[PDB]
């Protein structure tokens, strides 16, 4: 795999690209990678629903750390 991280959905959001879904502020889903590449930005997958899903949003949508 690689790395997953639990992170919660500061504000709802909706997919649109391949690998997006719908999100909502306050729930928690596991972001794929880190902001390391992209300043800003997180992503979101759900493994407590089967089958998982993965999205992408930016940090404001997501719960982040920020050094």
């Amino acid at each position: 795999s690689g790395g997953c991280e639990l992170t919660v959905v500061l504000q709802d959001f909706s997919a649109a690209h391949s690998s997006e879904l719908s999100i909502q502020v306050g729930q928690t889903v596991e972001l794929l990678e880190r902001p390391s590449e992209r300043p800003g930005w997180c992503l979101v997958r759900t493994t407590e629903r089967s089958p998982p899903q993965e999205g992408l949003v930016p940090s404001s949508t997501l719960c982040i750390s920020h050094s």
